[PDB]
């Protein structure tokens, strides 16, 4: 088994890559290193990724640019990694006023939108910062709750699979 921070980064990388294969064009597989990521380290990791993909898709349909436009995530220009982090962390600090599995699904959904828009151009460093930022934020704020809910494995029963 692995520490929660490593389990959360491993699960963030596999959900982002799997979501990219879903896209008409996948840019992420080439621009990210999948050599040191093993979902096998995460307990029940495959079903967690399948569960998170089912839940994030239902979320994307239900809920459909103010700061993305400011941060130029859709630009070819190198981005401000420092500013996107404060904005992402603050956006997450607002989301987790209430802590439920549904709010966790939304955080992964936001990371998917930011990572997939960033991927069109090779902003690998920003995507990696965001994956690390999700991992650090989850270890600090979401870990006690995620732990008291069967862990990341809790998403498997929440999904209904
Ligand atoms: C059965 N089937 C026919 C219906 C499936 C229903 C409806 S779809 C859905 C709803 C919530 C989360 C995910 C998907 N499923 C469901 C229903 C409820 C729940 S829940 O009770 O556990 N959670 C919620 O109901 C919930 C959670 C978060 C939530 N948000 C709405 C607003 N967004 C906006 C937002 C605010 C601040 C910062 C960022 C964002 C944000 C986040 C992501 C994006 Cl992509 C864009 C903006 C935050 C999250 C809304 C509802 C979970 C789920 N679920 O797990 O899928």
């Amino acid at each position: 088994t692995a520490d929660f921070r490593l389990q959360t980064s491993t699960l963030c990388h596999s959900f982002l890559l799997a979501s990219a294969n879903k896209q008409d064009t996948d840019y992420l597989t080439d621009l990210l290193d999948n050599t040191n990521i093993d979902l096998t380290c995460v307990p029940n990791g495959q079903e967690i990724i399948h569960s998170l993909l089912q839940l994030v898709g239902d979320f994307n349909q239900r809920f459909s640019e103010p700061v993305a436009q400011s941060l130029g995530i859709d630009s070819d220009k190198p981005v401000d990694k420092t500013a996107l982090e404060i904005f992402y962390l603050e956006i997450l600090n607002g989301l987790f006023e209430k802590l439920n599995w549904g709010r966790i699904v939304a955080m992964f959904a936001f990371l998917r939108i930011l990572v997939l828009r960033l991927s069109k151009h090779g902003h690998s460093d920003a995507i990696q910062m965001l994956i690390k930022t999700t991992s650090q934020y989850s270890d600090e704020k979401l870990k006690n709750w995620i732990n008291l809910h069967d862990g990341w494995s809790g998403l498997i029963e929440f999904s209904g699979r």
